[PDB]
């Protein structure tokens, strides 16, 4: 082959010295980049109404949390909506955000469109002019991008035409993000939907995982200047066989080190729909893992971080340092899981919010 | 394997016969679609200033010739304003076009970009939104698309990468219109620039081609609902061999028996900076060439058929009728041209000219 | 990519005569290369001894069937083992099919082995001495050669694995043969077995064929040098399904028609399994066929042209004749056939049942 | 797609278990699995006649060594022959070697040939029969085996052809051992020839290995269950550039970092060409370097532990005392090298006991 480097020493600095940041030890990410509708959806469930100021207000609440979340909170990824709100104080969100120690970020894609002749498989788009408003996000405070494909098991399924132009979109995506001093989170979520067993998560993740790093290596990426955003290893939601958080902690592990070369940054995990004690106790067995991971492996984490506060709002305004006060909890529970130092481990017999499918209602 | 029906029976009838229609014997493509930055270029070079009204005209200019062009042309293709331009008469230019018994195509890409880590080389964008944007174009008259990817020989070039991204692409671009009735013209240009030989031309021509339709097949694209769009095999610009217009038919024609499969309905030609005289004599030689075509070899040129049309247009209304007059024989020239059945009242054809490159400037 | 003639204009001259030799109109291939263990099974089956002189009388019998054979053989594959005997005359069996205007063809494989961490699948083995095999082989008077992989059709099978590995394993084999003056058969033979219909089998074709042009395209095979030995596309052994001929025939012409470059000089169908007499009717069926087809569609049978003879000789020298007209019966019957005129004959004793039960009735 | 276990949990547990033995802290191999031709040549060197008793005893020689070596050793690489030989005490070859707690390999390759369309360019054969002799190997006492593939840097080297070709042959290869309870040593060869420097080595390792790794995934193949052998990132034999042992040891470890997944147990460096004292320095370097390295980083040296033992020996059976003493120096001096604890006695000895490899008169 032949060499013509896409960045200088000088923009790979750039690029390593922000992932690094977001990743420092005891820090993980808020992922609070709910779009319109999506946050529609969840005002709703606590009985607000979707409106603007709410939406603006609901993000106040939780980036101006007290200084305690601070060592924590390494990352934020918004939407452009909230990119260019302001605070009660004035001050522009991404400002605060940085005040308090944490790398701002900004969530890309254009949504998930269906690939012809699959079984309901899907493809992302976003591509379209990323140059230029990367270009523009950089220059407004962003530091990171984030930008999600997924995948799904199933009988046919993910199927070799979505595993290979899912990760040629994810390097596509990725480049252009490097080239805006931009270090881009790749995240190849894979679906917990079905019955599957653990193994089967496992065996599609590690097979996920192998395609996605060939492509970046194809597409000349920095992969020092990159995270990913995995999801965990876990049995599909449906599956009737009971798995411990260490059985789940080793699978995601070993999974990670037949995949994931030592140069990436970091490894910040999606919470798959876990609740919030449960995403942490998972993080810390898989800190806790007696495996070598030479990555570090933390959170990005939206409602596992958010589900109480949001209730404890209620889109009350005097609920405020109340609802705050449940996230600053979340917050710092995790910051001890990323360190496999969050206590709270052995427990089951009040733990589990899914022993339907374990029940004889499930046979 | 296993199949997951990307199109039914009905869907693919229609595919086929709007593909078969544009490149029936005798017929070509006039490519109409240059965007308001290139066509500003024409305008400016000939002398009339680039008003929104003198692009109206013009491309009327083209599309209101006489029955004579009728059964020559199959198909032409629009840029987006175009498509909502009306003739003087009141009548839609679409409309127009198909009174004419012509096919409406519109291009659908949004330009080339670069491929970081590579040495000039591109990639195209114009995905995002594709899907959507198509089922409008097709309620509006436009039956096919237009979608341009570039390649370039160099002594590094074309890589590994911008092959399978632009083959990837062009393969995603003709999913999105096969699902939404519109037949894909598919581009995988490659440029005569350098000074490479014809040898090297036919090379890199059948690695592409050969790339492009695996890309197809993976993409689960229906070839019978196609068209190809290449570049003759020709030596570079500033190559010193001298090659018969033979000898360049049979390269051209050799490379396609070697990579594009019977099923695809027919390659429509660039031009390839090309004088007019030049395309319809080369055409002509490739349909001469004794070797076996089970495809459709005709002609999608832009300046090949409207050079000297522009030319004796001057802007000035008054040179409306010879203007017209000379597309029309660029046209009937052509129509020949794609049928084996063109003759340049010369002895051997036109021969060649002002090549510094074949003299003694170019050592 | 960058040139680097693999054949100069005379070697390419020698593959491509050869080829075309072959697959001249009216006449196919006779594959009479059963190995030791193969050919003691047919042997076994009527009782005869599995002994080197029995194989080399079998073997004498059919390379010498009158002169009336000569038009519809175009060449004969042979084991190793009948590479080396001779005739009654003590002329060496090559040379006895030379003499007939028949092109010497050997097998060259050594078998499938298992894939690991698959359903049951395999490559082929057979690589290793090759060129030095083939540099003595093209000495000994063979011209062409046989290199078979199997793929089967099930619920998650070909993987993608499989016919990657075949299609790589098929295009090494194919580059070696041409190196040393040999044509390559390309053998990409999907079993029959299962009950899945001809949707199912014309979708698993097309994609493995896609498959193998873009290896052979890799590893810079020429095509006009080489024959492709397919199976038909027909459904399952086990299906229920009733197919008439022409749904066959248009199934099969289709998926050819889809992945088969023109500049393949033929396509040599085998039986698979089919009766002698259903082997002559789809083929026919499928010269037949409306649509356009660049390449000769022709046989290469083996069980299709022997079965019946087998049955005449029943290991006694006494029914030297009879056997010998069975066959050239069946030879005379595929060469009306591969030119789609062949009438289909009547019943004859058999259209019930055909000769191979196993044997005919003992107690 | 699905899984299908290529290996039950315990021959994955034996597998990892001969894998870690190998490469223990401290430990090391011994290539001493030179060919009948490659042999000669060195015993010609020493006015030693190849002969099967000589060989027999310089392999007798370096295996007697006294019992300081056994933590030095974990495993030593033989040549078939060797493997059925017996020191002058009636116990085979291999049964000696255990005895000093090392573990038997065996190369297993059947050399390499040229791919047709290169430049120059080569695959490796020896799969044929390939799972036969690995079952009688593991009988005989081997545990390991080795798989020599060789890519080479140049103006246009190595081709995708070439990458992709021989990183499926190492995965095959690999398949087929794993398969007979035997660690592979995956072997893609990068060779020091020519005058390119250090970054276009390091871009072109990095290049390799993922493309070998992803090979490996596509081919299930069990990580920790093998071993990577590859070339040290140095510049070319005929670079005029002066590069440090730390600039090397960086662009070495940065490149394994991006490419080589942490469950791969560890990774062997070859001599390549380099003095035995440069060979030490720079595995020292290696290991000294600051950056995470997650597997094993030792050696798998031939020449590099041998050169001194053989022109000590001279042929001269009562430098049988003296031989054996370089060869554990230098084995002792490799131990700590892997170790990160090595020191020169000030200078080092290349240039002076040979003047180097490459080009002087290279065969």
């Amino acid at each position: 082959p032949h060499s013509h480097p896409a960045l200088t020493p000088e923009q790979k600095k750039e690029l390593s010295d922000i992932a690094h940041r977001i990743v420092a030890p005891g820090k993980g990410i808020l992922a609070a980049d709910e779009s319109t509708g999506s946050i529609a959806k969840r005002l709703q469930s606590i009985g607000t109404e979707n409106t603007e100021e709410n939406r603006r207000f609901y993000r106040q609440l939780l980036l101006t949390a007290d200084d305690r979340v601070n060592p924590c909170i390494g990352g934020v990824i918004l939407f452009h909506e909230t990119l260019y709100q302001k605070a009660d104080d004035g001050r522009p969100f991404p400002q605060v955000i940085k005040s308090k120690g944490g790398v701002v970020g900004i969530k890309v894609d254009k949504g998930v469109v269906p690939l012809a002749g699959t079984n309901g498989e899907t493809t992302t788009q976003g591509l379209d002019g990323l140059s230029e408003r990367c270009a523009q996000y950089k220059k407004d405070g962003a530091d990171f991008a984030k930008w999600r494909c997924v995948l799904k098991i199933g009988e046919h399924t993910p199927s070799a035409l979505a595993i290979m132009e899912n990760a040629n979109v994810l390097a596509r995506y990725a480049s252009i993000c490097q080239q805006n001093g931009i270090v881009p989170i790749v995240q190849p979520e894979i679906l917990p939907d079905g019955d599957h067993d653990l193994k089967r998560c496992q065996y599609v993740t590690e097979k996920v995982l192998a395609a996605v790093y060939k492509a970046l290596s194809d597409h000349h990426i920095y992969l020092e200047g990159t995270l990913l955003k995995p999801n965990m290893v876990t049995p599909g939601h449906a599956c009737t066989q009971k798995y411990s958080h260490e059985e789940i902690a080793m699978a995601t592990v070993t999974a990670l080190r037949r995949t994931v070369p030592p140069a990436v940054t970091g490894v910040t995990f999606l919470s798959g729909g876990q609740s919030e004690e449960e995403a942490s106790i998972n993080l810390n067995a898989i800190n806790k893992c007696p495996l070598l991971k030479p990555w570090a492996l933390t959170f990005s984490y939206g409602r596992a971080l958010q589900a109480s506060a949001l209730k404890a709002w209620g889109g009350k305004k005097e609920n405020l340092k109340a609802a705050q006060e449940e996230y600053v909890k979340r917050a710092l529970a995790n910051s001890l899981a990323c360190q496999g130092k969050y206590t709270p481990s052995g427990q089951a017999g009040a733990a589990a919010s899914e022993s339907l499918f374990i029940s004889n209602h499930a046979y």
